[PDB]
C-alpha cells in the first residue's frame, strides 16, 4: 500500500511524496494546532469576538479586525520598528466567507510534495507556480508550554530532526511542536535565503497560526524554505520566530544560498 497523500485527506488538496515507493518517517497528521502538554490556552477555542461588519464588506476604519489596514489584497496576497499584528475575520465575524480578510483560514491552495532532498532529509516543494505573497501553509502542531519544551529539547539526539519553534511577540510566547503531531509545514527546510516568510496570524484564538507566505514567486518543483532564525524580512523588534534544538554543536547548513552562513541557526539548549 503506497500512501498517496501525506496529509491523509486532511487538507484541501493532497500532498504527494517523492520518490515513488519512498515515504517519510510516520507521524500523526493534523491540519491545525492541537493542545499539547503545558499549553495554558487551547488553540482551538474561540477567544476573539470578531468584527461587527455585516451590511458591507470589512474595510479599514469600520472593521475591528482591520485596525492596521488590509492584510491581504484581492488576490489573497499578503500586502507589504514595531510590527502590526494580523487578525483574520473569524468564525464569529458576520462577514461572509468571501471576506478578503479570510486567507490562512481557507487552507492549502497549491499542490505540494514531500520529497527526498540531496543532503537535508525530507523537504517540501511546490508542484506548481506560487505567486509572491500567496499563503503557502501553516507550521502547525502541538502547542506546548515552556517547561514541556525544555523537557523535549533535552532529549534531542544527534541525528534527530528538530521541529520545535518558539514565537515571542512583544510578551506573548507560543511554542509549536509538529514532531509527533503536526501538519505538512514540519517538512520545510531552512534556507539562509528562503522563499517563505512566517507571520503570526490570529483567527479564532489567542494562539497564533504560524502562517508561511511566499516571499517571492516560487516556481514549480522549487523547494519551499523558511529562515529557522526568523530573521528574514523581520525588521521590527516585535516578533522573534526561532527554531530550537539541543546541544552545543553548530549543525551545518546545506541550503546552497550565496549568503549561506554555513550553520543552521537553531537556538540551542
Ligand atoms: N538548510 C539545511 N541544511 C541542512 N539540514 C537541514 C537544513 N534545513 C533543514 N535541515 C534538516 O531538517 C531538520 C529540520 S525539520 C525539516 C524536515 C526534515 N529535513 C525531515 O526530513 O523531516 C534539521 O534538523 C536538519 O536535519
Ligand atoms: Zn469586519
Ligand atoms: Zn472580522
Ligand atoms: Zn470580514
Ligand atoms: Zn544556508
Amino acid at each position: 500500500t503506497e500512501q498517496l497523500d501525506v496529509a491523509c485527506g486532511q487538507e484541501n488538496l493532497p500532498v504527494g511524496a517523492w520518490p515513488p515507493g519512498a515515504a517519510p518517517a510516520p507521524f500523526q497528521y493534523t491540519p491545525d494546532h492541537v493542545v499539547g502538554p503545558g499549553a495554558d490556552i487551547d488553540p482551538t477555542q474561540i477567544t476573539f469576538p470578531g468584527c461587527i461588519c455585516v451590511k458591507t464588506p470589512c474595510l479599514p476604519g469600520t472593521c475591528s479586525c482591520l485596525r492596521h489596514g488590509e492584510n491581504y489584497d484581492d488576490n489573497s496576497c499578503l500586502r507589504d520598528k514595531y510590527a502590526e499584528p494580523v487578525f483574520e475575520c473569524n468564525v464569529l465575524c458576520r462577514c461572509s466567507d468571501h471576506c478578503r480578510n479570510r486567507v490562512v483560514q481557507k487552507g492549502l491552495q497549491f499542490h505540494f510534495q514531500v520529497f527526498k532532498t540531496h543532503k537535508k532529509g525530507w523537504g517540501l516543494r511546490t508542484l506548481e507556480f506560487i505567486p509572491k505573497g500567496r499563503f503557502v501553509c501553516e507550521y502547525a502542531g502541538e502547542v506546548l508550554g515552556f517547561s514541556e519544551v525544555q523537557r523535549r529539547i533535552h532529549l534531542q539526539t544527534k541525528s534527530d530532526s528538530n521541529y520545535i519553534i518558539a514565537i515571542r511577540e512583544h510578551v506573548m510566547e507560543t511554542f509549536v511542536d509538529p514532531t509527533y503531531i503536526g501538519n505538512i509545514g514540519r517538512f520545510l527546510n531552512h534556507s539562509c535565503e528562503p522563499n517563505l516568510l512566517m507571520i503570526p496570524v490570529r483567527i479564532d484564538s489567542m494562539v497564533p497560526k504560524l502562517a508561511l507566505f511566499a516571499a517571492k514567486d516560487i516556481v514549480p518543483e522549487e523547494e519551499l524554505s523558511y529562515d529557522y532564525s526568523g530573521r528574514y524580512l523581520n525588521l521590527t523588534v516585535s516578533a522573534s520566530k526561532e527554531r530550537l534544538d539541543h546541544g552545543k554543536l553548530r549543525k551545518p547548513c546545506y541550503c546552497g544560498a550565496k549568503s549561506c552562513t554555513a550553520f543552521l541557526p537553531f537556538d540551542s539548549s
